[PDB]
């Protein structure tokens, strides 16, 4: 049937729900105004290949990575000089999706087929967090071993 | 209960086509492509790390674009220097990789350190990958049988 299995996996998933967010405070981020060539060579050392992107009054524009830097940069044949005249947010992927804090689990595992964590905004507009991939691939471990 | 991660394992047994994805349905790069044009070529695909292997298909590891990037960065590298640089100087050959005969709890215990898996037979050359998207796109097959979240108390 596998419906017994799927509803057994969901309320397994709402067990761990609260430990799904990664939050903003302890979340590396950039901002959608700084340079281009600044921002690959942060990239360039950072654990994370994605970033949120957000402003300095914190509003959310989307994310970015070294994979949307250096495509602006080769699609554009563009020299160093004219990516350190170049804002960030020409080239950070804001088609992508999000979430409330008061997220489901079914959003969830959903929207993170597509994009590799989950951006968690409030009904403000304020980014707070994000939940990763690699915290609900966590969850899904910790189900063989009980 | 702990029949339940039987019953789990069994669906995920049942998803091996789906998080599974052979080499033949994947874009690998030869360990001698030079990191300037493989930088054009990364840029360009969907996937953030991408398999190396050499001309008889041994896998060699797994590349990004953070790889070639931080290269540059450490070596104080130019463009035309990067014009003759083999990818495999910068390639991360430090990963962990699964034979063909991977079991189910050990592909997930992979995928928590790491978001990229190979699959490597015994003698050295390269079959599949498992991602972490891609057993995503596995548990997703019980979404459609998934309830409202008022629905649950």
């Amino acid at each position: 049937s596998n419906a017994m299995i799927a509803k057994e996996f969901e309320t397994f998933l709402l067990g761990q729900e609260e430990t799904f967010l990664t939050p903003a405070k302890n979340l590396a981020v950039l901002i959608d105004t700084h340079n281009a060539d600044h921002a690959t060579l942060l990239l360039s050392q950072m654990t994370y290949t994605r970033v949120p992107v957000v402003t300095d009054e914190k509003q959310f524009v989307g994310t970015i990575g070294l994979r949307d830097i250096m495509a602006y940069q080769m699609e554009h044949d563009l020299s160093q000089e004219i990516m350190a005249d170049t804002d960030i947010v020409h080239m950070t992927k804001t088609d992508v999706a999000v979430v409330s804090p008061d997220f489901t689990i079914t959003e969830v595992l959903h929207k993170l087929v597509d994009e590799s964590f989950l951006p968690v905004v409030d009904a403000e507009g304020i980014f707070q967090g994000i939940i990763t991939r690699k915290s609900i691939l966590k969850a899904v471990n910790a189900l063989l071993h009980d």
